């Protein structure tokens, strides 16, 4: 078991239902063929995953103001923190790529949104450290996100149509679940 | 331009230029984009009917995305629809042309507010719905990439180049759904 990933065992059902789900994918546009699409950029990014984190972490370690998330209270990066996130998002890199986006997704979803939030984050790892992960940077990192995926995606040979098919179901994936974070951070009934 | 106020909203945004280099840090905007985004103008500038045809299509494809443009009886207000379009129109413009400097920034705010309850269909004087979920401004980010990608292919440009507009357009995006979810967001969680 990986610490800390309670996929399938949140014990809270999600505020948002699969209805909201069904109209969320039409608004990001993704359909069947991003489904088949994301199964495969999984194959593909799968064996890759030491060095799409350390290209990830590397971004986020390379802006004080980005690593100042993962800090101790002193200002100075915690690395446990650090490690021990770095193996749950290895695994949401399979999940996006692997699960049914169905209810137990949709769950784990929130538990994300929670998590990067003052209401759950810090709680996991059990560390002390920042208490909210302010709104404006979990978009923003809807770019970085697709931008670090992108390289990788080209490494098992794929044409360059499948290529651009595989990184835009990244995308797609990528803003649907960042949407559903936003939900603890909106002022009730807004979202 | 009924109802475009750029450069004189007599509120200041709530973030400020400090905020915004920060924020650009975290999108990976550079000066390159800079030069790139402005390319991207000069590329869709003359376009901009058949952008508008696709994106409000896009819009006007699902009930409960059009829906943000509907009077109480459930169908779309054309005036609405239309007056809209002109300041959209004008964004592709100014997403392009424009310094991100101040002015920008309080523009930014101001478009956050409009989405949000706080102004909605007070430009335009209607009666429509009173909030747009910020879930699908969110969301939005991705179907205005994937409008204006085909355009920015229609001049000739190699796809080294077209790929280069096309990453500025998407970091100048989500740059600015970042900032517009100020209103949204719980006081102190921004
Ligand atoms: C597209 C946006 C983002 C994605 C896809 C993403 C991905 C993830 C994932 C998959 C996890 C682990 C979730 C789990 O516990 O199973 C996580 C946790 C975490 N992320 Fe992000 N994240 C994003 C935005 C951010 C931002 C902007 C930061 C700021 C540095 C950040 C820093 C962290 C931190 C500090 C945790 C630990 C939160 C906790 O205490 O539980 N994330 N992220
Ligand atoms: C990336 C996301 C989005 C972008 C880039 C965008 C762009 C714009 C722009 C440029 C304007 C005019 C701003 C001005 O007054 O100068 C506007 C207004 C408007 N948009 Fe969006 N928009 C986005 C998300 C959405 C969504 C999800 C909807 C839902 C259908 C929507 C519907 C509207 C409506 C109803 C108005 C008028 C609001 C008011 O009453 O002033 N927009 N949008
Ligand atoms: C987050 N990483
Ligand atoms: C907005 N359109």
């Amino acid at each position: 078991k990986i610490p800390g990933y309670t996929y399938g065992e949140t014990e809270n059902r999600a505020p948002f239902n699969l209805e909201d789900l069904k109209l969320l994918k039409e608004a990001v546009m993704f359909t069947a063929e991003d489904e088949e699409y994301i199964q495969k950029a999984g194959e593909v990014l799968e064996d890759q995953v030491e060095e799409i984190l350390d290209t990830w972490y590397g971004f986020v370690g390379s802006h004080p103001h980005l690593l100042y998330y993962f800090t101790s209270p002193d200002g100075t990066p915690n690395e446990k923190y650090l490690a021990a996130v770095r193996k749950r998002f290895s695994r949401w890199i399979l999940d996006t790529s692997n699960r049914s986006y169905d209810q137990a997704w949709l769950d784990y979803q929130y538990e994300i949104g929670l998590r990067h939030h003052r209401t759950k984050k810090n709680q996991t790892d059990n560390v002390e450290s920042v208490p909210n992960i302010g709104y404006r940077y979990l978009v923003a990192f809807i770019y970085p996100i697709t931008a670090t995926m992108k390289p990788f995606l080209a490494r098992k040979g794929h044409t360059p149509e499948e290529v651009e098919k595989m990184y835009q179901a990244w995308f797609k994936a990528t803003t649907l679940q960042v949407a559903l974070w936003s939900y603890p951070y909106v002022k009730y009934g807004d979202f």
